[PDB]
RNA sequence: CCCCCCCCCCCCCCCCCCCCCCCCCCCCCCCCCCCCCCCCCCCCCCCCCCCCCCCCCCCCCCCCCCCCCC
């Protein structure tokens, strides 16, 4: 029978990938400052003065925010993460301590991190640009609140909101989304751009690049932490917007997916193809792939995950020009920079999907009605 | 086949966030007091005294209320209530002392309790203004009932219904709701502001908005505590006042999917447009999710639960659109600020659902009858 | 009130004209004009509810 | 029920004008000259000598071919087709007689014919022009053939195989087919325009094109002596291209009846359309109607019936611009003066009829497989 | 009002048939017994009962139709 000649290509190769019986470790080079519950507050505060800082210096900013979310998780599941990631590690004790140097003149109290990756005089000058900037606004407004502080206990939560707009861009594979991330950066978190003097959201989101192009173990830690404060059972309104722009970055690098069940939705009429229905049994294959996996394959390409290729759909030219050219007839395709590899295809979908606007629906009383 | 060129996109979202293997723990920052089932009848003559303080001081009846409703859990579940909200707490034990203070050149016994977050003095001057208040009225009327006193054991019940009615508009995100909070506090309990000088809604209303705004872990425990309340057996009409202004508050946040339903139940014909059928499969989604979520789903935009977010029905337009319009002309929109994204939809829904007045209801005799 | 329903139609579609026949059910006739005025901009609508 | 809330209009008028129990008689004015068989063989002689004339005068060759015509079918149906066409007829009798005149100063013999609407003088001077044609020619060349003389049996029937032309391109109202008449009558009969110095085309069509408008019923009697021409047991090949170039004509003045099945037929698309499917019931109203027709219905619009307004389909703009925009898409609309009335139906379906080349078929496998 | 375009057709190859073959052939008359049929008893019917009985005229309002475009 000719039915039986065929191939599961995505299914065996996702049954090889995951019944391998032998694992690698990496090694990350740098030790990694593991910080526990117990410095939590002091990162908080390092966060909100870098906050309350007009005109600040962000080059640390990304470092901290990590700094920040490894705290929340804890040290115990920093490493439990770091471990099931598949990487060798150098746990690095973060405890608080105080250091005394004479600026001004002045004998003067500061209390500090032991960070290996963070040097003392970072914090310190982090310190001093905080508290003079504090002085003159105080001095320009006469009372503050506890809004214009370094106390109040979302200022790393804000950051990290900055840094999920970056993690929802990065599937991008470059800087490219910057832009999209300062104009999300501006709709959300007006409000915090008035209240803090350094939200500045270009200078975050280009230190949150830089650590994670440096890091790539960081992605793993911050997704991890991202899904760990997204199972909470609730929090701020700050958490919560946070969990809203972290959920955004669920399924980034697939919406060919996407838009293949939309192109199904509305029903357009190049699906019929020769070409088209050629390919619908490996396209069939991917979908039911892609939801065997479930939860866990929407961040497949965010982490770099080696199975995200099996989840492509640009390995059937013609079903993705006719997605592509249905996103673009129904106008959300925008400046989306994947180009079809069947104009033909693309240009008719495209012109039907256009005249399903002027014309709503075509029915099939054709063949017997 | 076309038919399973579909993702499953809410359904797995769900089961990424509840299968997380790491966990966060925040850091309230400030000690957490946690009274005991000792010290319930002193916070209930606390707030006994604010409430018959006329022109009163209610600066403080927020955290006197939560302190209420924590020492009626118990410290053992206020503690463990805490903890499974996912936060660091430095539990504080509060007992009761007694303190001598010479007032108008006499020694005067007062009897306070040992709270971090309320000092000696501020309870010291509630018991001044009462006593003196006290001393006015029953001068002005001779004789005193348990009607007008501290020692009732349901004042501090009635500052939690105001409480329980901040909860309820709690979901619009700031104090908008400050004027329906007063409103239903002068319908509801309009014996009690008859019988308690100082209870005076809005300062009270205001100050639950501050405390809930300042401690966003007083959200968690006060909701818990009103199941557990509403978990009882029975009590007094106060209590079943509370119950009921509390349960008020389920489904806040999520009035669309009540009115999505509204609108199948009318049998709204803008259900059978073309790209409101187009969605309908994510729809569908959207409430079988609902639906396997159950009870706890109803305080998840009061909670800022991260799935909130999963229950939006504002990520379809067009079935959006169409519910709000059936909102809107059946007459029960009132000022709900939302807006359409789909205007046509919105007021062609709108027509019909007002016709459906007018017009009773639409046969569909056409088609074969 | 078929009359009106029909003139309503009519009118919603556009090919009324100056017709100085008039409704005598108001309510029919407007109602019946929006819907033929929506059956241009909502192309059709399906009849789903009901078991679809 | 609704389903009878139906007219059924066309039919309707059909029985009105097939029911008459009244009858015109038009008057046609001047007399018509009926030749019988005997002057058949006289008037082929004078087409011939028309045909062998080179710079020929072709004021008169239109008459000249419908006396042919009318003497080929006889006095007597001649007769009969006029009545039956509701005409008042003076009908005059044709009939052969000499001539005597004195050109050159010599005295000459001619056999001419007795008609009111060809005067005596012409057909001297056609035979002048003629006898010294052929004098010159027989001059330049030596010898004649059968084939250079109007001896030939055929020689009318080529002057009407451009009437026939001119038939087919009536039905556009005006002289604006004779381009084509032109082009088609050098494509055929081109051994013939070698073999006859005076078939010039233009003329030839010119004359007919004034004598068809100058008299209405010699279209009628001209189009039923094609029909009985058409209905031999066979002929020579010439009159087996007068049959193939009028039947040519049949249909002329319906092309979107039959545009209209082709669009059937390569299945377009938007015959799916709402307003399509709307139109759809009067649509097979139309055809049934031109099927219950039958074979007259071909020269309704050549012959001005009536009843040619009711097969057109132009009173279905959304059909009629469905099926123009089909014809556009295939390629074989060409200068088709018509324009669409539904300029986006039109688009539509001409872009489907493209992609119909391209793209050869859609299944539709969409609903179900 | 309607209509409006293009378009002669044809074109090759090809007689068919061809063999063998008469059919039949035997045996065989059919029938054969026994047997008339019927047979009893029995007229049928039988009573009671005329039918009907009331109430009730009917009706009553409003309303020309049409109107466009082609």
């Amino acid at each position: 029978a000719l039915s039986k000649v065929k191939l599961n290509d995505t299914l065996n190769k996702d049954q090889l990938l995951s019944s391998s019986k032998y694992t690698i470790q990496r090694s990350t080079g740098d030790s990694i400052d593991t910080p526990n519950y117990d410095v939590q507050k002091h990162i908080n505060k390092l966060c909100g003065m870098l906050l309350i800082t007009e005109d600040a210096n962000h080059k640390f900013t990304g470092l901290i925010g990590m700094l920040y979310a490894m705290s929340r998780l804890g040290r115990e599941d920093t490493i439990k993460i770091l471990r099931d990631a598949g990487y060798h590690v150098k746990a690095n004790g973060v405890d608080v301590t105080t250091h005394r140097q004479d600026i001004n003149g002045k004998e003067m109290k500061f209390e500090v991190l032991t960070l290996a990756s963070l040097t003392t005089e970072i914090q310190i000058n982090i310190e001093i640009e905080s508290r003079k900037s504090y002085k003159k606004m105080l001095k320009e407004m006469g009372e503050v609140a506890p809004e214009y502080r370094h106390d109040s206990p979302d200022c790393g939560m804000i950051i990290l909101c900055i840094a999920a707009l970056v993690i929802t861009k990065l599937a991008a594979g470059d800087r490219s989304g910057l832009t999209a991330v300062i104009r999300r950066a501006n709709n959300v978190l007006k409000n915090e751009m008035k209240r803090y003097k350094g939200l500045l959201p270009k200078d975050i989101a280009n230190s949150f690049y830089e650590v994670f192009e440096k890091h790539p173990h960081f992605i793993d830690v911050f997704v991890h932490f991202g899904i760990a404060q997204s199972s909470t059972r609730g929090g701020s309104r700050v958490e919560g917007i946070f969990a809203g722009l972290f959920m955004n970055a669920y399924g980034a690098g697939q919406v060919m997916l996407r838009w293949g069940v939309l192109a199904k939705s509305v029903k357009n009429i190049m699906l019929g193809h020769a070409s088209v229905q050629a390919e619908m049994e490996q396209v069939v294959e991917v979908y039911e792939y892609a939801q065997k996996l479930g939860g866990e394959a929407g961040f497949y390409h965010i982490l770099n995950n080696p199975k995200a290729s099996l989840l492509s759909l640009t390995q059937f030219p013609h079903f993705s020009s006719v997605v592509l050219g249905n996103a673009a007839g129904l106008g959300i395709m925008g400046e989306y920079r994947g180009t079809p590899r069947n104009q033909d295809l693309y240009d008719a979908a495209k012109a039907y999907a256009e005249q399903l606007k002027e014309n709503g629906v075509i029915n099939y009383s054709v063949l017997d009605l």
